[PDB]
């Protein structure tokens, strides 16, 4: 197929330009945005190559990897993506940072890999990277499960990917739970 | 007294943090006090023990004598000091009752739901992986985390470790359900 062909070349491109916005994070959330999409019949192409170059014009990439839009634009084009469907694209990523309904899966894999266990790994690496605590202010890894991540399952667009949350959200409380156990006033 | 010491020590972004610090002497003196130990010298040693740890950095890392002598000054009788010196020297050299108590205390937020955080928080400030490398977090789980139970010293710390040690199980077969070939 050529999708599969350009998908591929995609793939490829968005590993060496990037090589919590590693190319796994970007790789596990294309594929839970073809699985949603699949489920939602939304165009598998256009969420893929969303799902694959969504952070490449983020705000959070340093400034040696970071794409301007124009950038990422062109490169799909040459890769031999038609305008209409580099266009798409575009729209998706820029609102990103009414989203179209390709948009809203995209969005919605990228807030599923923010929760659950691998959520609860993501928020603690982050934690240590910028030398934020464990918990005890408003900075702290705990806080930020309160502040945004156990909020996310309010904020999916699709039913396919709300059903996906639910599990995970569920985990995140479970896993709320033993730290509150592990460590008694943690909340004060 | 015990004040005077944790005033001092709170004066780490390497997994040696005040927070661990504190937590693990309340966890000591939890189980030291399950364990019939000397409940000062548990907190005390638990308090001062990374303070002269190989691990943390030149900057920060006090010697021996250091903690001996501000121990002294804070009041402590020489009984007492020679006690706590002899626990985080033991535990505190390159390929390493009250120190059971402050090892397993020690041991006990390494796993868990803190002890995952830990691991993670780890991860992100040396830059390593999540998953993919030998040097990833979720190696360190089975490389140390999930065989730290089988390392436990007394009763008390041994069956705290299973639901922690449970509850990690739980954590990883979600994050493979999460992440599917993260293995
Ligand atoms: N204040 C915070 N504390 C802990 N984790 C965070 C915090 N902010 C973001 N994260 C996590 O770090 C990862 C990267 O997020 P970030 O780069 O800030 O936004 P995004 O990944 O959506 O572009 C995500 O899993 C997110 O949940
Ligand atoms: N390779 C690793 N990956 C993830 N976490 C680690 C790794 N090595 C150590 N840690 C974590 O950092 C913390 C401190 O560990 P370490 O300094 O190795 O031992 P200790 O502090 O007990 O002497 C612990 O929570 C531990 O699990
Ligand atoms: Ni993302
Ligand atoms: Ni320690």
């Amino acid at each position: 197929m050529t999708e599969l062909k350009q998908a591929d070349q995609i793939r490829t491109w968005v590993q060496s330009v990037l090589t919590g916005h590693d190319w796994l994070h970007i790789s596990r959330v294309a594929d839970l945005a073809v699985y949603i999409g699949e489920k939602e019949n939304a165009d598998l192409f256009i969420v893929e190559t969303a799902a694959l170059v969504h952070d490449l014009i983020d705000v959070k990439l340093p400034d040696t990897i970071r794409l301007s839009v124009s950038e990422v634009y062109n490169q799909l084009v040459t890769f031999g993506i038609g305008k209409e469907d580099a266009d798409r694209v575009i729209h998706i990523i820029t609102k990103m940072s009414p989203l179209s309904i390709e948009g809203k899966v995209v969005q919605d894999a990228d807030r599923l890999d923010a929760i659950g266990a691998v959520g609860i790994a993501r928020a603690f690496m982050f934690a240590g990277a910028k030398g934020h605590g464990l918990y005890g202010d408003d900075q702290s890894a705990y806080a930020h499960f309160f502040h945004k991540l156990l909020r996310l399952i309010d904020m999916m667009n699709t039913d396919t990917a709300r059903e996906l949350a639910e599990e995970r959200h569920e985990f995140m409380l479970q896993y709320i739970r033993q730290l509150e156990k592990d460590i008694p006033g943690i909340d004060a």
